[PDB]
């Protein structure tokens, strides 16, 4: 008989593994547990610091809920007003010189001339098209130029797709951007072009948080510190290397055996399949496909400059930088570097040169974060990324030559986005129903890996979902329709349901 | 003080209510209690009986259930094999002195040449304009006629559903419609007209069970009689006859008081909101539609005819008879008319004539049920509907002259078909939400209006979610996403969940 | 027996009939000859002079040549290179406070940015509709719509053409007007918009030459002085005043009988009508319908104004002004108004004050030529039409209030465009060939009502064809097909053709 | 100088050259000749005879007239009522053991369901993509699967194109068809077959007149025989061998030069090249292609058998049979083959064999006169041809292997179809007006190799209108737009016009 029984046991204590012990938390039926590797919680939602004091999170990451639920943990977890900032959502998008205002198409008026009548005469075309569409588009390439039309696509999402996902726009599938019909708005844009106009998506409506400290990472230190700390097992100790899924056992790297009657897995699924040992499931989850992402940081000496102002994230589809995505990290907040009577060295001048002088000068301070993908069709030079990433940032003159570097950042994570390939369904079809067969719920960005289910709210819920299904015969709604859950506030399942009112 | 007090009261013991009651019972964590003004729980689910023996459902009633959980309980209630017969779902459509396979629209086939030319003629005029069209038709009728065209829309739709709803085709809106009315391919119906092929879409798979014994109404009768009996209240001693909503207090109209935290009312909505003396939920359910509908029954000696065989229920569109559908009732169970040696007088002969004897006789009986609507746009002569339909049934050659009727029935139902309007969602975003912020969850097929979840399994599961809404916060899927509920299976939610599992270790 | 006897008489020496009179005189067959009430030939393509020495052709009056015959018919009658004046063809569109360059539809870009939108959006709109259209426009209205979108319709294209042919877009066929009225491109439009640039110049047409001496009206003198003196009658003694179509005569008001055995009517259909004294024909020829034009022209003292340039003609659409239409007649010919030595007094300003003093004045002279339309749809105050154009010039900024006018011009023409409403083709097939089954060819701008073969050329070449079909069983290719011949180089034909050429051996 | 000089000169005395001949003897204005290799004139409009007395044209000649003036000439020449025999347009299509009424779209509900189902379903697809085509078919292929989509495309017009044109669909234009949009009639088509009716598209109003006797080279001969003998020169005496264009002089066989003014060249243009010994306009007309055809006549023996009946001509798209085209031309005149009580004996059976008896026996007799096509693209072996016919008649049940064949007939004519290839125009627009250029009128159905204008009418047209344009500058219609002379009644232009009656006084 194993050394620990729990009717729930939670593998992962990422977003997702933290949403489902929130929920057992809150039911409190069956007896559960949660176990992770690592000693901190937050798994890709996790928070770095380089030893100068510049915090970086795992690449851009602004948070856009769909649930009450997780705005009743996260209150829950951060529940002072000077625990958050709030932040207007700003981004461009970097082209030819310019920084474009997204969304890209409604703001070319600040390209040339000629290429401006190049973007309306294929948006004409694609609007002309779609007049006498009669069948769905089938790839990703193909969503875009019904979209935005052969010029608007080749300046924009095309390559910047590419770059992010380091895939071809057609190896993907196009479902995951949701029922909305592949069609332009041609009249928006060639209005915009006509008045010489430029407008962001963006104002006091459209709006993030972002803590006050900690990062990202501090929301999921913060949500982990609500549970049981009995419940909890967070370490090398806490490190899965076996699941036998014909016992419903797991063992634990320090040899401790964990039974259970219902699983929940956040771990990426094709690590599943390893530790059970399952040849069928490694094979088919080896046809899945996914990217590792490099986040590289800089740390900057020196006041925000006025050309940086209050930009929060930027596109890069030019072929000038490595980077797909930059973060003006420091504007989310002032706790996410080092305070200006901080007293630091320089490392080296954007233009790679070395600094006059050795002495530690003064902030104040500034930090960009930057997302490069990697995969087998899209090398990365592990060695010379940082480099390749400062030049990139003087190419797109978010540095000068100039300006002074005092802090450097660079971490690789092998599994960064899971990528919505033509295949994926087929595979995932076959994986997660026999997971299932074997009372395994496997959940997340890599345990279910939908990217459009995949952000912090998504997996959160995820968890919560599964665990809800387990208990009460929910539906996994998040899991099977993601286009029902991110077109509605999901209002329903609160952190309080009638249950727990009742009870008292 | 009031007389009891409970977390959450459930009024009506219909299909909806005792949806609720099961799912509480299930739960076991908040108090409950369920009233309901009859003695004998099935609502509009219900069935009588004739002095003579035969049963009667409220009209053509036949299951097809989208939920896992539903079956559950059914199983639950008569869980033996002859408890229940199953069939195969046979339709067919009166047309033109012939029986034309359901979907009409699909057996164009059988119809006079000249009318398939008709009828192909529009389905190419409307073949075209789909092929351009980018706007979402408004009306059932253009739903209608955009995806079979003028031809079949006239020879059928048309008048059909003027007969069922008594509103107009142009008066309902079209949201309602994914799972009732089929979309004819231009190719397929083409190819059967060339191939001559009659093809209904029924056969091993499409079945329906039907409980063998005490009609529908045996089933809400055994499902009830699955929960403790002191959680219940039904007869005079469960009538409510006013809700005081601010004071969460319903009053019964012996004088018996129940307070609640949370209510879950089944009965008509706008019933309801006279029993609030709400003034204004009264204005606003007043904009709401409904027909009603006249159920006639009638029992008749002889085996079988041949003429009549499987069939199950049957539509009729045209003018020579005032219902517009029929029920085999006697196909679904032997035990829905009496045996074979019962001994019954004639009646009257189906032509209206006197017997030549009215000395009792033997049997064997089969038995038809027929179904005619009314609303203030489609009047119903109340007292000679009985006598024009038994002449509709010579009429659509349904009984002989000479045929020998042994038993009659007819019963008016005033909520019969809650309509689907287009008005109904202006009106219902107006009252739902009103009644929510008092806390009371006002659910079922004319708790809530919506004829697109207003089904036996549909009710039930409104009644369930409602619950689960207010235990677990769970999603009222069934209420406000018709087309998700009935676009798939509903497996998750069963009658043993994880949570009774866990806790009985 | 009748005075006079031809084989074929033609009547009008206008262009159309001075066609007729030219082929009849290459043939040099049948005998022939042609009368006018007029001394002077020409019809609408005259010209008048005031008596300070100002011509005004019966307004603007631009040639562009379909057909190499009318071409060697000019080349022969003003034979020298100094008889001609050549220009581009310059005009512009006035549109709130700007010049828009011909054709407006397709310079969009010269408008405000706010003006722009509207446009564009409505021409994406007609693009969309454009694209799934499978029925053609029946009204000029609705081809406007279809093919610019309601932003440049209600901008530009429905005032402008109420203003021109005084009655409603609405009311118009638009079969008229592949030639006349530029379909725009929205991808050439908007690239222009984005680009600011003006449009290429629609047509094939460049430049045009006018004649250096007697305006338009010097043409058909000329061409008139290439026939034969004795076939001609010009004047009161040429006046047509009955017709006897059954008999085959011709009576003028002098009394002098002509027999024929064909006739070329070019007056007016109507007229021809009642000259027949035939009442059916009268009762058809008024279902037709026609505007009037008013020329008015006006003499300024100065050297041509920057302002002015070389403009050669100008649209006006705004209501700020009587006309549709003004042109720098001046830039046509030096010869078109007196020499700069020429002394003339100031008979009032454009504010409409009398000058200082009765002093004669030297020149230099420009001028501008109006046109305003008249019909019982748009009644015109002939009283007051000079003033108002006057004070029209002077709304649009094309004269100062300060500038001297030296001389003024008013005529009325009756029939001034033949209407292409709805209804003139189905009238026009039962007039023409009654009238061709009784031996008569009614031909020319309303001898056959037909504004899209309406231009000089065009009548000229009906009279030609006419004439062909007579004698040679020629094709009347102009009359009945413009299309045809408005989308071809018509070469073929000529003043000296094989027969001529073999015949003089 | 020359041994003979004329104005005009004629080459070729088939349909083209008499035309031009006919108006130049009517016009009698400038001096003029014909002349002909042939003694016969008539080119691929003539006639043979068998020695057995069988008549057979250059295959299935059919006269539909587009022009007056042709009636005229043809009613001159043949001006009795019994020199002609009138026959509604009777055709049908050969396909799958049945004979099917042209046209066979029609009609396909002679074919097996299965077949009709995939016929019906291709012109579903062609209706629904013709509803939102926005381009026009570049190929003769392309115009076929969007008119009848694909299943009927394959049953008929692809196959029996190749046939006759002895290349693929794909390699053709489609602008010869003319300006009728390329889309089903998916409504007529599905009717007839819902109704299970067929249909001909012939009837009292449909219908043609074939001459009495000499078979359509009859009415070559006839019509020459209205020109005046002494300025014809047909035969040996009237082969051209030379022309120098640049000299304006032609060279006859006999030596004979003939200086002309004006040349109308009724020869195939390929020929016309050699004749000028002009390189490059040989190196242009080797890019044309055309097709030969051999025809094939079979006499046989017994009066009409009821399978045949009144048939006219008929397709053949399937490959049991190497011809395209079979006409029953015994029922075009009587006087096409010999008399009843003619003695003819049997030369074989139809399926090869010897006849019993060699005796000459009586007829009654028919006769079948079939087409094979000829190209590098589909070879013809000269040498089996008649056998290979002779088996088609059996394979296709038009004979039986019994039925007595008393006349066999072939001959190969080298030039038989004008392609009209996708290069076609590229190659004549550089031809045409090069010979123009020279005064060189090349025109007829090799003279201009336009098929769609290839017929005797268009044919002799052609000669006309040349004249017209050469003598009177008419436009050349026929030859430059025709579509516009296809789609129109033609009757201005006649045999007698207003320049010969006015002159005759
Ligand atoms: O860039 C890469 C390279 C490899 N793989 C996976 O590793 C192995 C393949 O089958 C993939 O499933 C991946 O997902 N991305």
């Amino acid at each position: 008989h194993p050394d620990i029984s729990v009717d729930v046991l939670v593998i992962g204590a990422g977003p997702t593994g933290l949403g489902a012990a929130k929920r057992l938390n809150q039911i409190d039926g069956p007896s559960w547990m949660i176990v992770d590797s690592n000693e901190t919680p937050g798994g890709l939602a996790s928070t770095d610091v380089t030893p100068e004091g510049f915090l970086y999170d795992v690449g851009g990451h602004v948070i856009f809920s769909h649930y009450k639920y997780f705005d009743d943990c996260l209150d829950e977890a951060l529940p002072k007003e000077d625990d958050w900032y709030t932040h207007q959502r700003i981004s461009y998008v970097r082209c030819q010189g310019q920084w474009v205002p997204y969304p890209f198409q409604n703001n070319i008026s600040m390209l040339p001339k000629e290429e401006q009548v190049k973007c309306i005469d294929g948006m004409i075309d694609a609007a002309l098209e779609a007049r006498v569409a009669n069948t769905k588009p089938k790839t990703f390439d193909e969503w875009i130029v019904r979209m935005m039309g052969t010029g608007i696509a080749d300046l924009f999402m095309r390559p910047y797709n590419f770059k992010v996902w380091a895939v071809p726009t057609t190896k993907m599938q196009c479902a995951w951007l949701g029922e909305r019909v592949a069609a332009p708005n041609l009249k928006a844009v060639t209005t915009n072009v006509i008045l010489g106009k430029t407008a962001g998506n963006w104002g006091p409506a459209a709006t993030f948080r972002f803590p006050a400290r900690g990062g990202t990472g501090g929301i999921w230190i913060a949500v982990a510190n609500t549970l049981p700390k009995e419940k909890t097992r967070f370490g090398e100790k806490g490190k899965v290397t076996k699941v036998n899924a014909n016992n419903k056992t797991v063992t634990l790297q320090d040899g401790t055996t964990i039974g259970y009657k219902k699983l929940v897995s956040t771990m990426a699924v094709d690590f599943l399949a390893e530790a059970m040992n399952d040849q069928e499931l490694v094979g088919l989850t080896k046809q899945l496909f996914y990217s590792s992402t490099h986040v590289i940081g800089v740390g900057v000496r020196g006041s925000r400059p006025e050309r940086i102002g209050d930009k929060c994230w930027l596109y890069f589809p030019e072929d000038n930088c490595p980077f797909y995505r930059a973060t003006i990290f420091s504007n989310y907040s002032p706790y996410n570097q080092p305070e200006a009577s901080a007293a630091l060295p320089t490392m080296q001048l954007a233009d790679g040169s070395r600094p006059q002088s050795t002495e530690a000068k003064e902030g104040p301070y500034w930090s960009i974060m930057l997302e490069v993908s990697e995969s087998s069709m899209k090398p990365v030079n592990q060695e010379t990324i940082l480099a390749d990433c400062i030049q990139g940032l003087v190419n797109t003159e978010m540095l000068k030559p100039t300006d002074e570097i005092v802090s450097t950042y660079h971490r690789r994570f092998d599994h960064g986005y899971p990528t919505p390939t033509l295949e994926r369904e087929g595979t995932l079809t076959q994986i997660l129903p026999k997971l299932q067969d074997k009372d395994i719920w496997s959940r997340g960005r890599f345990g279910s890996w939908r990217y459009e289910v995949g952000n912090q709210d998504h997996s959160f819920m995820l968890g919560v979902e599964a665990v809800d299904n387990i208990v009460n015969g929910a539906v996994e709604l998040t899991l099977n329709y993601p286009d029902f859950v991110n077109g509605r506030q999901n209002t329903e399942r609160r952190l309080v349901d009638g249950a727990q009112v009742f009870a008292k």
